[PDB]
């Protein structure tokens, strides 16, 4: 699993379940091409987005759909989504975990990058 | 000052100085149109971005060029930049502070919306 | 103002108002001695805690009574309070801002140390 | 595992390894009695601190020794440690994960509380 996303809810003190995530990759013409998508599980985790073969060098954008999450819970949040934009695999293949902690008016994101 | 941006450095415990910040307004065809920009001050703040007349309801994106900031300090960072995307709403209070706390592999952002 | 405290609310996107804050100084026998206290203002800030003469080098603890803040809003929180423990050092810059961002099950804190 | 601690390093983008953690429990006389301690693994995780039988109702303090961590890496950080103080198990037994994200002048902590 070269790319995984984990999301927590800071209001409930729980995983953030059923959060939609869309991944994009910058194309040769500088536009954002759709790359993969999914939604977090009961554990707040999203596995299986991509494969080592498919996850080549590039600039990637991980869009976490925080507004749809909070709205689905009847809350009116500030942000449209959380965007995480990074260059991947430019010193060879790595494994990336993108973690996010959500509140209605705030979010934090961190990356864990390991060499397999 | 309907819109202010404040950036802090979690490695040095200081304002993040001379960081470029670009604000964009989502257009009817979903593209991002330049709206305002500047560089944070010695206190990590960027004032004077817009006026109440110009800052109408809509979706806005604040892009903070974190990568150049870290490179200038000799540190290799993870993100290309930090992005804060939000809807301005006339119902709610009238002044928006977008704050961001920067680390090489992480950032946090919060909105302080007051009258 | 050698020491300032600023508290923000991540659920409502606002200053955290009327929050009690207690500062303690570690004594030679390792107990925590009351040093200064107050309540955050309408802007979430507490100024005037100490003076440069009194704020000598040493270990200090800032306790933010987050539990009462959330209960007053009708929200059940996790922490008894937030604690920020640090050494004041004359070498480094002279003004300390302790900032804290509050959620029911989480908090973040950073130090902004300037001259 | 009723109590687990996970620590990440926001400068390196990695687990925070070999972080000492001391847990205390408030006694009947209002003092902090030592309850359990350990250090994080190569994965940044600390398991096996306590048992369901031992982890009774009480007010607990989890002290994460961030200064010793940063100093062991030759860095001069701001905080002495990160303290996480909470009432546990007062509506029956729960499982607690205490997570922390560290920088030299900043830290964030969140709790994940589940009912087994
Ligand atoms: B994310 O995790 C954080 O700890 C954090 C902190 C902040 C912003 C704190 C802040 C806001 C406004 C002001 C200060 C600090 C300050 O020192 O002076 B101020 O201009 O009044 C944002 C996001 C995250
Ligand atoms: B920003 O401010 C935060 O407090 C924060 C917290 C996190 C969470 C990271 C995390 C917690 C638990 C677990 C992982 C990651 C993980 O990879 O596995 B796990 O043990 O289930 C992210 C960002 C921010």
């Amino acid at each position: 699993c070269p790319l995984m996303v984990k999301v927590l809810d800071a209001v409930r003190g729980s995983p953030a379940i059923n959060v939609a995530v869309h991944v994009f990759r910058k194309a040769a013409d500088d536009t954002w091409e759709p790359f993969a998508s999914g939604k977090t599980s009961e554990s707040g985790e999203l596995h299986g987005l991509t494969t080592e073969e498919e996850f080549v060098e590039g600039i990637y954008k991980v869009e976490i759909d925080t507004k749809s999450y909070w709205k689905a819970l009847g809350i009116s949040p500030f942000h449209e989504h959380a965007e995480v934009v990074f260059t991947a695999n430019d010193s060879g293949p790595r494994r990336y975990t993108i973690a996010a902690l959500l509140s209605p008016y705030s979010y934090s994101t961190t990356a864990v990058v390991t060499n397999p």
